[PDB]
């Protein structure tokens, strides 16, 4: 297991536009196009994304190419802010992987808010971060991913991955 392989376990692959768990706009390996309603706004996202003009539809190489840039925006994301970096670089290779889970799926920002946790995760008090995490919208909208990511600070191991 690594980074790659545990979201798009998460993510999953769909080559048309399709709707989130948040009903927005997606492609590909969870690559969120806009929160917009207007499905014409998210194709025009995806042709600019893409740099041609899609039918709503991409190729499995183009849906891993974004996947690519995702993957890389959520450590450069990690990486330039004051909360995360910090908490990053005291993690192992297992729970930075985690780390990166939850900013691929709400963003920066998002999980910076996350102070409590943050600190939790810092102090290596495993079973109390997992228990603070739960406490959050994010666990009770997508509880059983969010349980995976969870475990996957708790222990410090991919069981949570392993037989799916
Ligand atoms: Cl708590
Ligand atoms: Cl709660
Ligand atoms: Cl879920
Ligand atoms: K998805």
């Amino acid at each position: 297991m690594n980074i790659f392989e545990m979201l798009r376990c998460d993510e999953g692959l769909r080559l048309k536009i399709y709707k989130d768990t948040e009903g927005y706009y997606t492609i590909g390996i969870g690559h969120l196009l806009t929160k917009s309603p207007s499905l014409n706004a998210a194709k025009s996202e995806l042709d600019k994304a893409i740099g041609r003009n899609t039918n709503g539809v991409i190729t499995k190489d183009e849906a891993e190419k974004l996947f690519n840039q995702d993957v890389d925006a959520a450590v450069r994301g990690i990486l330039r802010n004051a909360k995360l970096k910090p908490v990053y670089d005291s993690l192992d290779a297992v729970r930075r992987a985690a780390l990166i889970n939850m900013v691929f799926q709400m963003g920066e920002t998002g999980v910076a808010g996350f102070t409590n946790s943050l600190r939790m995760l810092q102090q290596k008090r495993w079973d109390e971060a997992a228990c603070n995490l739960a406490k959050s919208r994010w666990y009770n909208q997508t509880p059983n991913r969010a349980k995976r990511v969870i475990t996957t600070f708790r222990t410090g191991t991919w069981d949570a991955y392993k037989n799916l």
